[PDB]
């Protein structure tokens, strides 16, 4: 019975559409023409549904899927109802363990291509030819929260890319900050337990603002550098598209001649760097906990493909010990002023998955999954990571055949003498299951190392030392990087860092813990220490006021690449404007607005006080995306209020608060005609004010002003005016 | 090392302490003298920590837990480091599958005691004597969200009680609404999948406001009744302590004579019925996603034990067919005006767990777990539930030995011939592992049914009919209960229902689904349908305008027990008041304020613009609990602003907004002396207005008036005033 509407409006058009225009859908139905080798290789397991009979898992057609089998229609359910038990059994066993860390993540498919051959420095096949494309699957995530936690929390973000290369899978498993909190993997469980929900009551979710995290940080100064990044606006990115990606550790590139080059991996967001502000981010976890997941999926459906530039920081083997920090210390970043990021290639994410569980939830990424031409280093965090990502999927993905889960399968050949394990898919026909063997003539065979298509051979690094459980003495420096980071931020970023620490520490119940953290801040910078201390009602002591600042990092007093906003990098394509409608919209304003927005690739969401439709002054029927309360200003980048019958929304509480919220969160607001009367609500400026666009109508000049504001992301000059507005 | 602070402030006092005064802690440490048989039985597995050496899982002392073993202090990590590998292995496999539904839940220990023997109607041992104390373990939950999802979402709430009886575990697995959405267990997966995050992208979390839920609802009218409950304020409870509890299904009570009585289980909140308002609940999912979990824990730590009264709806076997609706239909409630709830006993929750994962996450509840004196019915939803709850823990808790997990273990004896299975703890010495046997003289033995301590025998219900997959025709009525619920709500409750539907339907992207639900509502009540339709810009057709309303339920045109607020049941103990401080507070007001609150067990939180202290007019040093932004008005029940230097916070946006938010969410507000200046922030006239307490000081009747408002929960007369106001 229950069928599609007559008009076929149940199904989304299979073409790129702006966010909100059509219901979202599985990637292969939304963009059937978007292909790559990995996507095509998944065709063996994709299952359709249209025009097929409903069946059991054993292929038996079901006649009645509305009822259990029972003795009489008001009788007991019978044990022989195998249709019911199969259906319930499958339901009862739907869940699989979520990831210990990074449980909350959003993923997409894409492709990578190098700009030029990198054969002089590496024999890795995927970086050898500019016209050789490598399919990717990328998963972005948060760290602390469960798979059901919110997206816009303050946390580090994970940035994992699976490269399906012709010589094996390469997983580049990184983050959105260039360092990690700890130095040795042996302490991972301590750090993670400290930041995770506390053990007695399992609170708080997706928040570091609790006693145990700050206790750990206070006793483990090595965490301060990544804590600085977390407390900055880097901890609350606007989108996965507008954050940097870093592999954190120093790895090696190995060329065909055997030369090893130290490398640190970077991802540069081609959409620019952009973060939310704390109040916005926190409120957004409540208004839309799926904001980053939704934004990524819709960008891809709209053709606004998340694009990243892969970059390498290359350090010659002879320069290993030439910085004032150890290259193998993952709490230490390599300043771009010292070692520039060389551009390597572009990564484009152009298709969403079909089924989240099957492809995203089951995907297994592991930093040990390298290929010939790449190698590890002795970074002690990286070292311990190699043990963990293979181990963990034995329970998470049920066994050692996790490489056979469709999303994890290599697109290149794979043959070995490994057999069985739970849910073995591969049916091996090889007479032998061991080597050496004569019965299959020793196949599959080992392959000597070589310039191309060779077997993996580890770089023969000289190892010289006693068996010790000891931290390198060169890792024993914890304040210089934190301070380099602090001094590289703009004044408004520095305040946001202050506010982040002050907010977090205010949630720490034990006051001595707050004081210990403030003491640690005094070893980084007294201006910073004092600003936090004042917000906590703490007085720095005389000894604290006399702590000598840490040395500069190899002479650097700052490095602007560490700031999100010091150097403009603002792209408006893919951003969204909230348009506040009224019941007699001036169609001339609306036309100029959409044309201008369309030219720059900026989307629009038409909002009103109710759903359904509104008719403009020229009879144009405008479908309403959401109500003012339904899609808060949190969800958009700027707000436009066109002229029309302004008296319709002039006394609307939600319409007024929409502007106050956007204003508080430093977003550009544009008011046309009688819409300028909303200026009173945001008690500010008579003549005008930088950040607020105004004119008698919405024209070319009005829209160019707004788009220029959006290019700079937020109106930082308005900071001084926001802490009086009651919003 | 010796890192605790000399002064012992790291450790919370082991005595009842109000919320926020001390760091929360594991139950056995916070309240060591609070015991019961189950808590004492868990002593064999409880593990301490203080004064013990740090070891591996095999008992080997660890010398250095900061480092991995490597060849050289900057060398590679060695495979022989078994201390590293064991610690990472345990960490790597910490997670277990979350529950398929109700993954998000908060639990506590407690006890139950009947008021009088129920031997005349049931031979269940736990109800046979008023002096018989039964230890309980209760878990409250949401339904849709994952374990890391938020607490104050709009959803049904789970309410599961594990009764550790002398004759077996009795699990009463209910919810906070008297009905469920579907009629037959075979459609459970259908309904759940429809409400859960959509499969392509896994959005949205913790919400039924999406197309697939409303698609299903519109095609399955049986769901309308529970949908009505969810859309009302019942879907967003103030706390687990202030919601009702129901078993939903009609079960049987069996006495010693063999007589069967139909019974529906009820839980009455002794703190009363109380819910949030939509905007507060949604915002509160952002400001504190653990609000219910925290509130439950802290109430128990303050000694404000959640107390519930078990009640029975009793229906004689001869009255099975005397109602308009089928007694076995779970989408139908039994109106208390027809069948009164008879008070049976009291449940007190007085101790939190020690470890959330071990006790809360691994607890397994199942409604098939009944004891002699209770029995099932043919309710088709219940029938299928009996299959599911044993089945699901084979994956969730790793096997069939899940009753051996400490929290799940019976306190009474258990002996049988079941053996082996993963994680087998019990070491059986019985020579026989089968019955009948002679080698152990047939022990353990079967026990015949009898008045007390006898074997389980099912009630010999007559079964007659053909083997059919068929819904009983008596279940085919879908609108009369929904309508009864609608008509029993107050006008502001009805507005809130209209608002829930309107908001949820606005998040449904396909307009035709919205229209179809509107068509269903028009079968329930025209006023309701029209109001929702208006908010969605949908016009009812003339046909929809003349749909004749469903008949009354057995002559009833309303039943006031179905309303949260129609019949007052306001309890103020355990509620919390925000106190907006200034830098020269009038200490006399503060003393009057704080003592009046303490007298009624109402908690307070002293807030300010920063942390630290503030000095009152007489030099009294006031400890600040949180900042205005740090503990938003969403978390409190009322706000008081004492006299003092009001100009200190008068132009503080946050303080002003605090009052705007609380005013909007209908909470009592009290302003003393110059704190009346804030009236212009909330637009209060000079003469005052109901819901706002105001006077020259906090003396006389100021606190009694404020406490009367708190007793009535929220100021429902202010609804019309909140319409405008930009907050
Ligand atoms: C020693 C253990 C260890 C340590 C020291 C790290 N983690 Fe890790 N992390 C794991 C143990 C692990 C894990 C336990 O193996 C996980 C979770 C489950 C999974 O599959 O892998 C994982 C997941 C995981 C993911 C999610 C993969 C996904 O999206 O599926 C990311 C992006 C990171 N990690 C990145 C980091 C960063 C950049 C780290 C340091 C630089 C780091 N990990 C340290
Ligand atoms: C046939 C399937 C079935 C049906 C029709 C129901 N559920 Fe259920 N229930 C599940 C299958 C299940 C489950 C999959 O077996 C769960 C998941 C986790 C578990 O242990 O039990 C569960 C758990 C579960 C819990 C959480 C126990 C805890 O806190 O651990 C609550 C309170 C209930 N549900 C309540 C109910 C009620 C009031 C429902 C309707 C009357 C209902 N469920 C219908």
């Amino acid at each position: 019975d229950s069928l599609a509407p007559e008009d076929g409006s149940h199904r989304p058009a299979a073409e790129p559409t702006p966010p909100g225009a059509q219901p979202t859908a599985p990637g292969s139905l939304k963009a059937p023409d978007t292909r790559n080798e990995k996507l095509n290789s998944l065709e063996d397991v994709r299952k359709g549904s249209e025009n097929y009979a409903l069946t059991t898992n054993q292929g038996v057609r079901i006649a009645d899927d509305q009822n259990s089998l029972r003795a009489g229609s008001r009788g007991p359910t019978l044990l022989e109802d195998f249709i019911l038990r199969e259906k319930i059994t499958h339901f009862d066993h739907e869940r699989i363990p979520e990831r210990i860390v990074h449980a909350r993540g959003s993923a997409a498919h894409g492709y990578f291509q190098p700009y030029k051959s990198l054969s002089d420095i590496t024999k890795a096949d995927f970086l050898s030819d500019p016209n050789k494309i490598t399919p990717v699957f990328v998963r972005f995530s948060t760290v602390q929260g469960g798979a059901g936690s919110a997206d816009t929390v303050r946390d580090i973000r994970g940035f994992a890319t699976k490269f399906y290369t012709e010589e094996g899978i390469f997983d580049l498993v990184g983050a959105n900050t260039p360092i990690f909190f700890i130095q040795d993997a042996h302490k991972f469980p301590d750090f993670v337990h400290a930041v995770k929900p506390e053990p007695h009551w399992a609170i708080p979710q997706g928040q570091s603002a609790h006693d145990t995290f700050w206790d750990y940080v206070s006793l483990q100064p090595e965490t301060l550098h990544n804590v600085m990044w977390a407390m900055s606006d880097r901890g609350i990115p606007r989108s996965y598209r507008t954050m940097e990606g870093f592999g954190i550790h120093t790895f090696r590139l190995i060329n065909a001649e055997g030369k090893a080059t130290f490398v640190r991996f970077h991802w540069k967001p081609l959409a620019g760097k952009a973060s939310l502000v704390w109040d916005e981010a926190q409120k957004l976890t409540g208004r839309d906990p799926d904001f980053h997941r939704r934004e990524l999926w819709e960008a891809i459906e709209a053709g606004d493909f998340p694009e990243y530039e892969l970059g390498f920081q290359l350090i010659p083997e002879e320069d290993e010990f030439k910085f004032d920090f150890d290259l193998l210390d993952p709490t230490k970043l390599i300043p771009e002023e010292l070692v520039p990021v060389q551009r390597v290639g572009k990564m484009v994410l152009n298709r969403n998955p079909d089924n989240f569980f099957a492809e995203n939830e089951q995907a297994a990424f592991h930093p040990g999954h390298i290929v010939p031409g790449l190698d590890f280093t002795n970074d002690p965090l990286l070292q311990g990571r190699l043990f963990s990502y293979t181990d963990t999927q034995i329970s998470r993905l049920g066994g050692p055949n996790f490489h056979e889960i469709p999303i994890n399968r290599p697109t290149c050949p794979y043959h070995n003498f490994q057999r069985d394990g739970m849910h073995r898919m591969g049916i091996d026909t090889n007479p032998a299951n061991y080597e050496p063997n004569s019965i299959n003539d020793n196949w599959p065979r080992e392959t000597p190392p070589g310039p191309k298509r060779g077997g993996f051979e580890s770089y023969q690094e000289r190892v010289e030392g006693n068996k010790v459980r000891e931290r390198s003495p060169s890792f024993g420096e914890y304040y210089s990087h934190p301070r380099l980071f602090w001094l590289s931020q703009t004044p408004f970023e520095q305040r946001h860092i202050v506010d982040g620490f002050s907010f977090e520490l205010s949630k720490v119940v034990r006051p001595y813990i707050r004081e210990r953290v403030v003491d640690q801040l005094a070893h980084i910078d007294l201006t910073l220490a004092q600003a936090v201390a004042k917000n906590l009602g703490i007085e720095l002591t005389d000894d604290q006021l006399n702590i000598t600042p840490p040395p500069d990092v190899n002479g650097l007093k700052k490095d602007p690449s560490l700031s999100l906003y010091a150097i403009p990098d603002g792209d408006v394509k893919g951003r969204v404007v909230a348009i506040l409608l009224n019941d007699e919209v001036r169609s001339a304003d609306l036309l100029a607005i959409l044309k201008a927005l369309k030219a720059k690739g900026v989307h629009a969401k038409l909002l009103y006080s109710r759903m359904g439709e509104v008719t403009a002054d020229d009879g144009t029927v405008l479908p309403i995306a959401a109500t003012f309360a339904g899609a808060p200003s949190l969800t958009v980048d700027a707000v436009i209020v066109p002229c029309g019958n302004i008296a319709d929304i002039a006394d609307n509480g939600d319409a007024n608060y929409y502007l106050m919220e956007a204003y508080k969160h430093l977003k550009p607001i544009a008011l046309a005609g009688d819409a300028r009367k909303f200026k009173a609500t945001i008690k500010i400026a008579d003549q005008g004010e930088e950040g607020i666009v105004e004119a008698d109508s919405a024209d070319g000049s009005f829209m160019d002003e707004l788009l220029t504001l959006m290019a700079a992301h937020r109106v930082w000059s308005r900071i001084p005016k926001i802490d009086k507005i009651p919003a």
